[PDB]
């Protein structure tokens, strides 16, 4: 089984170390045809990139002609690609997707994944959301029950911010300490909810079923405005939005503090919730690593 | 696909009525061939027990010839059996199991699962930790990773007990109203033991650490009306490589169990790669029956 892997910053360099780690049978026959980044093609898997020659990743897709592409890029907001298009050049040629890359989902979920089903393709995707931590997987082993309603905490950086301030911490120092420890840096893009509005776009989508794109989520990140408070993610049927609230004592998230994420899923039968890390390289890397052995199980 | 239901108290009711609800197009050719009881064989799948035959669940066996049993019978911890010995001859005739029944596999599961990996049969057991609670079933969505500890709150009754006594009710009261609503019987000793708690945390540490123990490997104590007061106290169930307990312990507020409360089980996974938690019903029939038609459900996926 080869793989194409598209990225080979942090997450994709967690990724090729936790692949050769030999961590089950399943990835026994697996091997790494080449890696693609911004500087050209490796059509070798070595721990460090050295470009064989130039091209991008769709030079790379033909050339190699993988089983699986392994998608750990950067995710480009402003319209998905090259990674949707890869996707669905990729579904229509009967090839595997795994993927820890928001954009091409939060922008044409409904695109890619009606393209998918209609040709019996597999596409991993846990590692885009709570990144290790079983989110899009864990509703895999929920099957039978209809999901009502998903609530969660998505993202640690405003988490980390907001769990200060119900401690005493001033706004403005919370935020000094979240840049001290290199959460936020211009904090703008690090607060402003946009990461939590991505995250429940593919929730969404895939245990609710409504199509939704990112442009119909109501988000807003956190401010000094702000008096426990959580940035709340939150989906059902009608509506998707990201929103500071007050959380309750009664509440299953009160205690989900610091930078780690939460996810409460509540269906006809019962309500859980799943509290993890939501960042993090090797995370999201491990979310891939997932993905890939329950493929090779043919559990996707 | 036929079934063999063993047991019909109320998860094997809720078994029934949830498959009858067609939640899942995987589960269209699945039915019941039938149903056993101590009370005789039910050779049909009716919402009401009537035996057809006299004769216990090995006759019922080789009568049906299903290719799945469902054992949501009671636990008998003294030697597991008729489901222990079921479960080896079953295995051997190449019929997959899903079951809530937690003794054969507290008393014998390196030696089930054995036989079942040898034969290439598949066991659901999701159903005897947490109910419907992902807990077995999380850990097979957590493929390549090393399990290095576990702890969590395994046991409805008594979380239910220790809630209302942190809110100033008697343990006395708290029973009474615990037996109430069906978790404790009239003589309510066993219900509160710690035991039940010691047979989920057993499970766990054969399945997630590889921890090789059985029940008598186990160090448990219960709850009772002596237990400490000003704290908050919950029934602590925990497995390392080394150790494996359950006891009452007072819990300190940002423990990511304070808050699990009532009838509400928890379990915290600290892997190699992350630590994470997961929390949701530990008791109720509709949720043990869930887990078992998960199970079944992800038997027809061919992924158990
Ligand atoms: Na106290």
């Amino acid at each position: 089984m080869k793989l194409l892997l598209f990225g080979y910053g942090n997450v994709g360099k967690a990724f090729r170390k936790l692949l050769h780690e030999k961590r089950s049978p399943e990835l026994n026959d697996v091997i790494i045809g080449g890696i693609v980044t911004r500087r050209g093609i490796m059509l070798q898997d070595k721990e460090d990139f050295t470009p064989d020659l130039e091209g991008d990743v769709f030079k790379a897709f033909e050339k190699i002609k993988p089983d699986i592409i392994v998608d750990v890029s950067s995710a480009n907001y402003n319209n998905g690609e090259p990674s949707l298009s890869l996707y669905k050049e990729a579904i229509k040629d009967g090839v595997n997707i795994i993927t820890t890359n928001k954009a091409p989902l939060a922008l044409a979920f409904n695109e890619i994944f009606s393209l998918a089903r209609s040709k019996g393709v597999k596409i991993g995707f846990q590692g885009t959301v709570m990144s290790g931590t079983p989110s899009i997987n864990l509703y895999r082993v929920l099957p039978g029950s209809r999901v009502i309603k998903i609530r969660g905490i998505l993202n640690g950086t405003t988490n980390f911010i907001l769990t200060l301030m119900n401690k005493g911490v001033s706004f403005e120092e919370a935020l000094k300490e979240a840049q001290r420890r290199g959460y936020a840096e211009d904090p703008t893009l690090d607060i402003n909810g946009f990461d939590a509005a991505a995250k429940i776009t593919i929730l969404a989508n895939f245990m609710i079923g409504n199509s939704v794109t990112i442009k119909d989520v109501k988000f807003e990140g956190i401010n000094r405005d702000l008096p426990k408070i959580k940035l709340i993610a939150y989906a059902d049927e009608k509506e998707v939005w990201v929103k500071p609230l007050p959380i309750s004592q009664d509440d299953p998230l009160y205690n989900v503090d610091g930078v780690e994420n939460a996810l409460e899923i509540t269906t006809d039968i019962q309500s859980i919730l799943i509290r993890g890390p939501g960042a993090g390289p090797v995370n999201a890397a491990y979310g891939a690593l997932s993905d890939l052995i329950l493929l090779k199980r043919d559990c996707l």
